[PDB]
């Protein structure tokens, strides 16, 4: 069975005068089983529905048979009733729409200037609902013309006519236009004469008659058309604008009425119309407030609760004004009672009860509607049944433990529990406790207290009774618990976890490490386990490290029972990262450097060192404080010994006994402010190069030596005994060279120089300070003198004198250039000396073949010009002929081979000595002999069987083509 | 409907061979709706119960005509079957109790030597159960006797003697006898002759035939007895004992049966028997391994779960040796499925279907027992439904926000959700989201998507819809965030919160402070509200202390929705407290004092200041510390100028440029370990007090000036001119005095004196060095030549001789001692001279009477003895009568009064002169005149009309009684 929810509520009507329904069916019907009983209200009066009379109840709607204005006008409310409880409905406001006849007293006539505006009442009869207003001309249809000379409102039906000529008279009345549901009325008003007096002839200041009402309320969708209607002389204009904003777009018109198409809450401000012509202005205000009906929020919905309980209803309405939630039970107002509390607002049952069961609505109320929502409380009684949430049946204990038994059966209201150990009723003393919600607590369970445990229960309905079955085991407890302990990184560190348990059971041991669990199984795994038997849990940590110190729980648990120990591990006292490095006081070469403190476990912090680089050219290399040892209660200390025009970024390490510790982020690039320059340029040189020219070259520095901003060299140069000092001044880093030259300067010129820096704020230290010369040019001179003899088959000896010293500086050496008899000197094979002598040697030539020799003379820069030829011609070749008739005689430890000597050709040179080369059996390489007649002694000893013999001749002529003579021994 | 759970369960029977009882009953009846049929099982396969056989089902019980051994001996189990499912009920061993007959073999006889003992055999037969061992002698019922030398075995039934002589003969038989259920049975076995062999006369050891086993498995509650009998020349003792700890009390016993008569888990443990005599020793090691029948810990439960849901039913079982838990399905065994996962533990399903109702049982089992836990599994498939859980009736919505719509019935199994808006179906887009939970998910929602929302549900079962109502609203947002701020302590604040919302509804705003909420009603409020419309709710913090900081939350709420913006203030950088100071090295006036560091949100720390006291008897004042300020990085800084001995407690105070901060914590109680006096003793004065000895006083001086153990005053004195100093040496403080006196000391000795302070270590400063005298003893020189004057009535003039000096020391004054004529000197008036002077007067006498004087000498110690007397006497009194004959005369200013002179009698002195009070009417007060002659002139001006004139006389004689002279002017 269910309560009344509604499918058709009753609508609010608007019935004709001529209608052609005698009727008026205002419906209404609500689901329901068992089907309802439907009463009506009016007025707050109950609807005496008899059968046939003219308020007859036809199937619940209400059927009202010829209404007329006395006797059927007010308001409707159905009433659903069934025995779960009685609803209502939301109220039909049965309005009745009607149209009278007109006001038949004489109307005065109506007199005004003439010039002026004029002003006609319509006085429009009672109606429902609002009109729609033209006026007559004439008789009917003759209208009144729409223009901009004539205004008819919508609100008090006058017409406005702002200025009037004699053209203007005519038989003047108004009229009404109704629009309805059923029928379309329109009738005809008094007789109006209009009079004017003689003319005002003025122009003047508009006079706006018709006004716009100063709080117009209206609903959220309704149609607001504002007028503001001006008289004048001449025509004013009509502008609209909104005051504390600005006009929506779409409805924007420069006309009297204002029409506004659909009225929300962006359009709530105040409004503002002005006249103007050309002699004066007037200004009108007004508002429009924008109002709601209310609608619904969170309503209630229908709940199914227990007696006894607490049950809250809130219930909430939104609305412009604000609406004020009232609350109705079984369709009578309800108020706050012994067990029932409305707050306006929500609804909060204290105690519920049998009586609390009905349709309770809430009902949400301001002066714009009035809307309903219902719901149903069923309060339910319910017998004990074990069948969701028992008593647990077989049940474990330990022996000096506690146990924690509910009875709670899903019982309505809350059940009687009597514990119960077998038959024995248990009463409360100083061991065994029973809690008045259900739970028995024992304290202190030994073997006696086993059983079979009955739990009853009992309100009014019935009776239920659930058994659960007490075993008592041996607890399960620690018998030697993890100390807390204090290791190093780097240090193996067990933790003790034996337990005693009952052996029936199993024990097993989870470790968690500050209530996570501990993975065994990582990579890189650390903790294992050590010793393995049943009741020994003892975790190693191996290789200790900073994440593993933490509070230690070893819990030993059974599938019934759990104990835990508790353990505290503090791994190292970490030298850490410092943080926030914080460069203040920026110098030359002076910075101060603040930092944060690190960790203090174990041991606080014994020093502080400090790194630094070039980013990204250099690396981290340890810089130089003063105090050399920075003291570890020191957050900032001054750092020097700094090369500057790098940038720079510092990071510090803190310190400590077990070990130096991981570095600290950086700092920022922070930048190097120099006024100095201390480097001097290195690797200095002087001479040579271009002849005549003065050039001095060194090394390339690189940013590491040069400190600062607009470097450049300054090379200072003068003459040695001279008084002035020629000042080089050039920027640049790839500039390592300066060549200076003067019509002064001549070859062999001595100078002094030294070299310096230049920065923008300062000038360098000095170089090595040296003596240099100017660099020596080509030579004129030619030698003299010169003669040649040829020595040998390939060579000769060329002479010449040793000549002066030219006036283009330093001579060095001389030059050979020679070619063959009727060669020329293109073609010719170039020979340069060591040094200044005055005799050299032609070698490598042919034999046979006459020579032209040129010498010249060269130095560093060039070679000078040729001397007088000369001309020798070298020696005959060596005879190619074998020497003939060759003998040899054997000895017990040597051989001696004699031969011919050799007479040459007319073409051949002479032969004064011979050279021979000798391999034997015992050696794999020739030995080398030489003699200067035809005979000759070689040590042969008595293990060779044969031996080679190779015979060529030597002298002035050169080595010949040798001979092979092949020598077996036996 | 229900499956079978068990009320009685089939025991196992002890069916004896010689039983009265034809058949046995094995009980099984289930609890079930509709009713179960009851199979039986026997030996793996199942029993065919046919009416009319011998193996009858009657009622559910399993009754079994004439059973024999190898017919019916076996394992029977009952097996529960409804249509829900099939239970299995645990097994019944059905044992047989018989007795067969015994060996009919012709046993040897038992041979061995006479004086050790022998071993006569049983050979017990066939039995069930654990027979009863008692034994023949001779023929039934001469039974062998109980003493410590037969010792009778109950496992393996054979006779033992420790020493056997030819007493001992006879006809030997054993007996078996059994105790059962329905009969008792005891038979007779075959004849054993015992011949025995020579004498070996020796004394031996002992030797254990009967052993006790070497692991005896006993279960939770069996009796079990162990066996040592021993041989051996002499009968030995037996002990038992444990060899891992000790035996219980309650049963120990020095006899060969130990007994236990419940073994516990406690007898756990290997076991030991030893037999000793006078000649040998003989030890045997065995062990008890107590088991345990499986018991239930957590079983499973009758469990109703939906289709398509995960299902774990965990079960698990304490016994020893450990249960392997294994499953049972209907009857049948269950493995691992496709759907079904047994571990051989706990349950899993992984998805449900209506094939997996029935019922389920948990089997554990060992080698001692088989347990069984049955349950239900119900699965339900049933139609979605609305009335627990619907789709929200009425549902809000911000515009331009988001709304979730669940739609979750109760239904099995999950229903397609397939949402609508109206008839127009909802397909998931970019903006609309139907999830497949059924969650209605539409971001930024317009007006367009206000409508009539209906959640359709469908599976196999059934169609239900829930249809709910979307109304879209403007969103709550907030237009004025509060920003973050920066205060001071004192400071007010506001922190500005706008909202804007739509005017339906209302606007509440709740400020939480770091997620509590903010309570504006404290004793002592802060914070309080400012500029209150609907729409502004900013907070006003009002002197704003350290609580009032951190992260404000700003919260505009309808009942609708929530907007919250985020504000965190910082309001003081504080000088907060150090905690835990730390004093370190304890020196003489220097300390060393560590502390913590404090806070540095504002500004960092700029100043410490320290301060001390000394409890409980000195407060806080500042000490000076070296450096001057203490600098703010600095937690360490040396403080001095204390003065010594004194506990103190040193606190810490940081500051900042926000205020002198609040004081930490003190330190503890700290001694300082001085070895050094630096006070002189002050206020050092001398001289006086006893007559002839020399006393030194000064003043007592107090603890906090006193400095170092051990303390007191070294007085130094000495003669001046003399060679030796004499050093006195008393510790206290309270001695302020000290006492020279020798018989070479005379008075009037002049001594020099200086004084100084000594302690443990140390002597102390010099006070100021000054010479004094040793004190005056009392006078001996009396005054010469007293000669005495009177000069008036009431006064006389003592002179004397100015007497030379004494030998006791200074005479400083006279004093002098009289009495009337006729008196003594013990009623005598002492006058004493203010220094010294020759004449002294005695003022105060009675006129006409004789006085007796005597002249003393004084000085400080004492007086010395009397002068000869002298004698003098005052003159005569003034008269008494007043002057006669007073005559007045008045003037223009003044007043002339006359009189005759006073004529006396001859007791009576002469008058001199004449002394007279005037007062008048202008004065209250009178003036004084004074007159040689009988006649005097007072002023008297012109309005005085009445005066007062009272005449006395005055002269050598005295001031006579005056008289009293009315005078009237007119
Ligand atoms: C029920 O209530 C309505 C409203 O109070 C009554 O209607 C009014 O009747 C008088 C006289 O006929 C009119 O002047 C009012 O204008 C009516 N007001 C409205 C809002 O219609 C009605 O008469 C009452 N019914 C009865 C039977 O008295
Ligand atoms: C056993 O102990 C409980 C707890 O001490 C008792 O319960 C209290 O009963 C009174 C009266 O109903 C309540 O006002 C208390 O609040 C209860 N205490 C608690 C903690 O719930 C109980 O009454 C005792 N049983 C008997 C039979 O006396
Ligand atoms: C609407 O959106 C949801 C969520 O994106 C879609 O649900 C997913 O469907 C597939 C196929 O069943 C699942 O594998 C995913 O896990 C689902 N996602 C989530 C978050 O649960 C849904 O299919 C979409 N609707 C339609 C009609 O396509
Ligand atoms: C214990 O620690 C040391 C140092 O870390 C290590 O060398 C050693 O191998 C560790 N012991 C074991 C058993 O791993």
């Amino acid at each position: 069975t269910f309560g009344p929810v509604f499918e058709d509520q009753p609508l609010s009507v608007l019935f004709p005068e001529e209608s052609t329904e005698e009727q008026v069916l205002l419906a209404c019907r609500a689901r329901a089983s068992p089907p309802a009983t439907y009463r009506w209200k009016m007025n707050g009066t109950e609807m005496k529905l008899e059968p046939g009379s003219r308020h007859q109840l036809v199937g619940g709607n209400l059927v009202i048979m010829n209404p007329t204005k006395a006797q059927d006008a007010g308001v409707y409310q159905c009433l659903a009733s069934n025995p779960v409880g009685t609803v209502v409905s939301r109220e039909a406001i049965l309005r009745f729409g009607f149209l009278q006849e007109f006001s038949k007293e004489e109307r005065d006539p109506v007199k005004a200037h003439e010039g002026w505006g004029v002003m006609l009442p319509c006085n429009p009869p009672a109606h429902y609902p609002g009109l729609s207003y033209r006026w007559l001309l004439n008789e009917f249809p003759n209208f009144i013309p729409t223009d901009g000379r004539h205004f008819v409102s919508q609100t008090t039906g006058n017409l406005y006519i702002a200025r009037t000529n004699a053209s203007d008279l005519g038989n003047y009345s108004c009229l009404a236009t109704s629009h309805m549901d059923f029928s379309t009325k329109s009738v005809f008003s008094k007789f109006a004469q209009l009079n004017l007096a003689a003319e005002d002839t003025r122009l003047f200041a508009p006079s706006i008659k018709a006004r716009f009402p100063a709080e117009t309320y209206a609903l959220v969708g309704q149609q607001v058309t504002l007028e503001c209607f001006a008289f004048g002389n001449p025509v004013p204009r009509i502008k609209w604008r909104k005051v504390d904003g600005s006009l929506s777009p779409q409805w924007t018109t420069a006309e009297p009425t204002l029409q506004i198409p659909s009225v929300s809450f962006e359009d709530e401000g105040t409004y503002e119309c002005e006249a103007e012509n050309s002699k004066g202005r007037d200004t009108v205000q007004g508002r429009i407030i924008v109002q709601a009906q209310p609608e619904w929020l969170k309503v209630i919905s229908d709940t199914e609760a227990d007696i006894g309980s607490n049950l809250r209803w809130g219930c909430a309405a939104a609305g412009k004004p604000r609406p004020t939630v009232r609350w109705l039970r079984n369709g009578e107002p309800l108020a706050s009672q012994n067990r029932v509390e409305v707050l306006a607002g929500d609804l909060r049952f204290s105690k519920l009860s049998l009586e609390d069961s009905g349709m309770y609505q809430c009902v949400a109320e301001n002066k714009h509607g009035t809307i309903y929502a219902s719901a149903e409380l069923a309060v339910q009684a319910l017998a004990p049944d074990f069948r969701l949430n028992p008593v647990r049946r077989l049940i474990p204990a330990a022996r000096g433990g506690e146990i924690l038994i509910p009875c709670q059966p899903r019982a309505a209201p809350k059940a009687v529990v009597l514990w119960s150990k077998g038959t024995e009723i248990l009463v409360n003393s100083s061991r065994v406790t029973v809690t008045p919600d259900g739970t028995l607590i024992i304290r202190n369970i030994s073997r006696s207290d086993e059983g079979k445990y009955t739990c009853f229960a009992e309100n009014f309905m019935g009776k239920a009774n659930s058994t659960g079955i007490l075993s008592v085991r041996d607890a399960t407890k620690i018998t030697l618990a993890p100390s807390s302990a204090d290791i190093n990184l780097g240090d193996n560190l067990t933790l003790q976890c034996h337990a005693s348990h009952d052996p029936t059971m199993d024990l097993t041991f989870t470790w968690t490490l500050d209530d996570f669990p501990i993975d065994f199984d990582k990579p890189g795994g650390h903790y294992r386990r050590t010793n393995v038997k049943e009741t020994i849990g003892d975790l190693t940590i191996l290789n200790a490290q900073l994440r593993h110190g933490g509070k230690y729980t070893c819990m030993a648990q059974t599938v019934v029972d759990s104990a835990s120990k508790e353990a505290t591990v503090l791994v190292r006292g970490p030298p850490g990262p410092p943080g926030g490095v914080v460069v203040r006081d920026i110098g030359d070469t002076t910075i101060q450097l603040s930092w944060s403190r690190g960790f203090d476990n174990h041991s606080p912090i014994a020093k502080y060192t400090l790194q630094a680089r070039t980013p990204p050219a250099g690396k981290w290399k340890q810089v130089r404080t003063n105090p050399a040892n920075i003291e570890g209660n020191a957050e900032t200390a001054q750092v020097l010994g700094l090369t500057p025009w790098m940038d720079y970024e510092f990071r510090v390490i803190a310190s400590n006994i077990l070990g130096t510790g991981e570095p600290s982020g950086p700092s920022s690039k922070i930048r190097t402010r120099e006024a100095a320059p201390s480097v001097a340029p290195s690797g200095l040189s002087g001479g040579g190069g271009a002849p005549g020219e003065l050039i001095v070259n060194w090394t390339p520095m690189s940013r590491e030596y040069q400190n600062g901003d607009g470097f450049g060299y300054l090379l200072s140069f003068r003459r040695q005994g001279s008084t002035h000092w020629q000042t080089a001044r050039v920027p640049g880093a790839d500039a390592q060279y300066f060549v200076y030259s003067n019509e002064s300067v001549r070859p062999y010129t001595p100078f002094e120089v030294k070299i310096r820096s230049y920065n923008r704020r300062g000038d360098g230290p000095e170089s090595l300070t040296a003596l240099v010369y100017s660099a020596e040019e080509e030579p004129r001179v030619a030698p003299t003198k010169v003669w040649a003899k040829g020595v040998s088959s390939s060579e000769m000896n060329v002479t010449w004198e040793p000549v002066q010293q030219d006036m283009n500086g330093i001579l060095l050496g001389y030059e050979i250039r020679y070619w063959k008899a009727g060669d020329k000197e293109a073609a010719a094979d170039r020979v340069r000396t060591a040094g200044l002598d005055t005799s050299a040697r032609v070698s490598g030539l042919h034999p046979n073949t006459k020579y032209h020799v040129t010498v010249r003379a060269y130095n560093r820069a060039g070679t000078g010009p040729a001397s007088p030829s000369a001309n020798a011609t070298t020696m005959k070749p060596p005879p190619r002929r074998p020497p003939g008739n060759i003998s040899w005689t054997f000895s017990s430890s040597s051989l001696s081979i004699k031969w011919d000597p050799v007479v040459p050709f007319r073409n051949e040179s002479a032969v004064t000595g011979y050279k021979m080369l000798y391999q034997n059996d015992l050696h794999l390489t020739p030995t080398l002999h030489l003699t200067g007649k035809n005979w000759i002694e070689i040590p042969v000893p008595e293990d060779i069987g044969h031996a080679l013999v190779q015979i060529r001749t030597t002298g002035p002529g050169g080595d010949g083509i040798p001979a092979e003579v092949h020598i077996v021994r036996n």
